Order: structure tokens, then sequence, then C-alpha cells
């Protein structure tokens, strides 16, 4: 295997503005296939990237700045990745940009039915525009931006199509967070990669009924190398001081569960959908495909030391020691280029909780499927198709409850398009009895969420054989979205619906 540690942890470049006044910020991001290095003993490796960097370019932004995105795909006319034609004269490359936790409206939101070829030259029956606007009138936090085109997720993302996206609050600015060089993304990434430094992806689960298409979808994929920001187990050379971290997991499938090796804590400031109300110090923690953690960690007392930044959670197996087991090592050996001025602060944000809402709707749903001809597993929430007529409608400016019942073996993490929301609790069930008619018998008593989903989410871990609640205030805007698990193998057969707010 790659030798770890060898390589320095990128920085991704943060975009500008092809034009910009007190009015309107400009952008243009140009979809590219291209080569990089992944990794000092490797080949470059044939990549899909935004600008034609893997990761993309990040891009920061204002709370309420007014920002304008063209999107482009400039990308070649076939894939280099397995399309599995079945799960689904169109194009066989479509794409389109999804801001992961903007308050967008929805014909700049990316819905899968809104992709674009080359040059814009064929477009999907919910495409209306090509210049993306982000209002941006939401919570500072750690937003990511990655293609979300219809049956193509999957392979487009593991392309290389990821980025981020921060929004800097202001009024924020007071806490004295680490900030400039000292605020990081983190985007992990697993891949497999072949000896002449190409990407593999499936192209058919391992040995696979002859009954199988050939290309056909996998329910999961597990990466046997991981990167950070476009390297395979890389180094990042650290001040003794205090660190901001917006760790995103860009991943397929993998989950991740964190910690340091020399048994240093985290100290969590920011979920999902922003900062937590109080900061939580934390020793490990779970990090499923599309959630963020927005973390300090304070180098002051490591002072020479080398630090992994440890996995201790299973892909299709246990972790690997040598492999899977490590993200990334911190080497707290850097001169400081000024004193730490920063802060950890213990109050942090206006808790959620703070807002009293009336509850219109407590929505049930849950999470199954079926079997293809082929036999292969169809993932699908509340037994409905994507293009099944649409169900989930909640009202403009309405709270709703959802309960999310999941009798499957694994957990799923759910997103909702938009909005973020709270979590209110997870209780154990029967999962042989619901299966059998259909009703909940609980096994235990509800449990409220940790101090880590105190704040805001928008991507939240349905474990198995729990229901999960939630609660959303579904605004500030109406139209079509979309909600779904956000294991994109799972996402593509076809555990995606859509998601109607609706206007009086
Ligand atoms: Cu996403
Ligand atoms: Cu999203
Ligand atoms: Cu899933
Ligand atoms: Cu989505």
């Amino acid at each position: 295997t790659l030798e770890k540690f060898v390589d320095a942890l990128p920085i991704p470049d943060t975009l500008k503005p092809v034009q910009q006044s007190k009015e309107k910020t400009y952008y243009e991001v140009t979809m590219e296939e291209c080569t990089h290095q992944l990794h000092r003993d490797l080949p470059p490796t044939r990549l899909w990237g935004y600008n034609g960097l893997f990761p993309g370019p990040t891009i920061e932004v204002k709370r309420n700045e007014n920002v304008y995105v063209k999107w482009m795909n400039n990308l070649p006319s076939t894939h280099f990745l397995p399309i599995d034609h079945t799960i689904h004269e169109e194009p066989e490359v479509k794409t389109v940009v999804h801001l992961h936790g903007g308050v967008t409206p929805d014909d700049s939101d990316g819905y899968p039915e809104a992709w674009f070829s080359k040059d814009f030259e064929q477009t999907g029956p919910y495409f209306k525009r090509e210049v993306y606007h982000y209002p941006n009138q939401q919570r500072g936090a750690i937003l990511w931006y990655h293609d979300h085109a219809m049956a193509l997720t999957r392979l487009n993302v593991y392309a290389g199509l990821v980025g981020a996206y921060i929004i800097h609050d202001p009024k924020e600015k007071r806490l004295k967070l680490p900030s400039d060089e000292y605020d990081v993304p983190l985007l992990i990434t697993d891949r497999t990669i072949n000896e002449d430094g190409s990407l593999f992806y499936p192209s058919a689960p391992e040995n696979p009924s002859p009954s199988l298409p050939n290309p056909s979808i996998v329910p999961a994929f597990c990466g046997e190398t991981i990167l950070v920001n476009g390297k395979v187990w890389p180094y990042l050379e650290v001040e003794p001081r205090k660190y901001r971290f917006r760790v995103i997991n860009a991943s397929n499938t993998r989950t991740y569960n964190l910690s340091l090796d020399n048994g240093g804590d985290f100290i969590q400031i920011g979920s999902d959908g922003g900062l937590l109300p109080r900061s939580v110090k934390l020793n490990s923690f779970s990090l499923a495909p599309a959630e963020r953690y927005d973390i300090i960690i304070d180098f002051t007392a490591y002072e020479g030391e080398s630090i992994i930044l440890a996995n201790s959670a299973g892909c299709g197996g246990d972790v690997n020691p040598e492999t899977d087991a490590n993200i990334m090592q911190f080497r707290v050996t850097k001169p400081l280029a000024q004193k730490d001025e920063s802060r950890k602060p213990k109050y942090l944000a206006s808790y959620p909780s703070v807002q009293h809402e009336r509850i219109q709707n407590i929505r049930t749903l849950k999470l199954a499927g079926t079997q293809d001809e082929y036999g292969r597993p169809v993932l699908l929430l509340n037994n409905k198709r994507w293009h099944d007529p649409v169900t989930e409608t909640p009202k403009v400016g309405t709270t709703e409850i959802w309960s999310i019942i999941n009798p499957t073996r694994g957990t799923h993490p759910i997103h909702l398009h938009l909005v973020s929301f709270r979590v209110l609790d997870r209780r154990p069930f029967d999962i042989a009895r619901y299966q059998e008619s259909g009703e909940l018998s609980y096994t235990g008593p509800a449990v409220p969420p940790p101090p880590s989903e105190k704040g805001w989410k928008d991507t939240i871990q349905a474990h198995a054989g729990e229901v999960l609640r939630i609660a959303a205030t579904f605004g500030p805007y109406s139209g079509r979205y979309v909600w779904h698990c956000h294991i994109l193998e799972h996402e593509d057969y076809d555990m995606m619906r859509p998601m109607d707010i609706t206007d009086p």
C-alpha cells in the first residue's frame, strides 16, 4: 500500500470573483477533465474537477452577500467511470451543481432533473437557469458543493466534483475564533486507486450473479485509501496554537469515527447548520457522508509532536491499522507566524430551542425498499420511487416533526434540502414486529440528542432499529426541493424523493 504521510496537505485556493460590487458578486466555475497527482509514488490521475481542481476552489462569502455562480460543463461527452443505464436521445454526461446546506431558490438548488450537458446543449426537464443565485440569507456555516445529476451522482462525485463553501457572519467575528491561515477546510474522500494511478470504481458487485447487468450499480462503496483535500494520507505542518478545521465528509458511503492518537481532544464549535449554542469537548466523533463538524484543535501543548487523525469505523469490514484506520497526520513543527489571539469560547450562539413554533404536521416516514428483476436491492423512502407522485408537501413557513423509522440493518444519513433542523430524540423499536404488522412497539425510552446535535443539522444519522424525530421549519422559500439518503449508492437507486414546499 501507499506510504502514509509523505505529501503535504493541499489548501484549496479561495476562488476570486469575475465581477464584484456592493450589490452582487459573480463567479464562473467550469467542470474540466484534468490530471492530478494524488500521492508521491503514483502517476497522475485522470479526474473531473471544478475549474480543473480536486477538490474545487473554496468559495468564501458573507451572510446576505448576493452571490451568483455560473456553473459550466466543459467535460468530455463520455464518462470514464462505469455507467449502469438499467437504474433509470439523452447525453451520457449530465451535470448539475448543488450547494449542500444552501438556503437557495429552487431553480438554483441543483435539482437532479435540472441537469445540463456540455455547453448547456441539452438540459433536463427542470432546468431553468445557467447562472445560479445564492442570496446567503442564513447562518454562518460550513457548506459544500457537489454534483447532483439524476442517476449519476455517485459517479460524478467520485470523479472529483466536490468543493467547500464557507459563509462568514460578521456578527460572529467578535468570538475571535481561529481565522484566515488558521481556518482550514478538510474534505475527506475515500478512493480506490489502480497501480497506474487511475481511479477504480466497481463495474459490478464482487462475483456477480449472471442475472445482473454489466455494468451494475453496487449498494455501497468502500475505498481502500483515504484522501484529505485531494491527497492520499497527507501530513499538515501546524503551528503550536489553535486551529479551526471545517471537517467535511465528501465520501460516497464511508462513515468515519475520528480521534487523535495522542489522546487529545476536539472542541466542536459547529454542526451542518452553523455554530452550536455551546462548545463541546470531544475525544471522538462520528461523521457520515455529507455531515460537517466545525472544530478547534489546540496544538499549543503538543509542540514537536506528530499526531495522527485516526479512524475506528469500519466500511465493509473492520478498519485496517495500516490503511483506512488513518486519515492524516499533524506535525506541530511550524514556527509561530504571530501571537495566538484566537479563542475557544464556551458561549457561541442562540439555542435553537429559544424559538417556539407550532407543530403544523407530524410526518411519519419509513426507510425500506424492494428487489428488482435482476435481484438487486432497491432502497426506497416510504416504498415510493423517485418518479412517483410527490407526497412530502409541507406548507411554507410551517414547522413539522418528521418521524423517521429505520427497520433496515444499517445507518442512513438522511438529508433535507433548503432547511436546517433540530434533533428531538431517538427511540429503539421491535424491528420484527414492525415488519410483520406495521405497528411500532418501543423497546426502550427516547434518548435526547447529545450536545453535538443540540444545534442545527441538515444531514442526520438514522440508526438501525430506531425512530429518529427531527423538527424543521420549511422556508423561507417555497418550491420544488428534495430529501434523500446521502449514501450516494443508495440515493441513485432509489432512496430519493421530491419535496414540495407549498404556498397558499
Ligand atoms: Cu450533499
Ligand atoms: Cu443538499
Ligand atoms: Cu441509505
Ligand atoms: Cu441532495
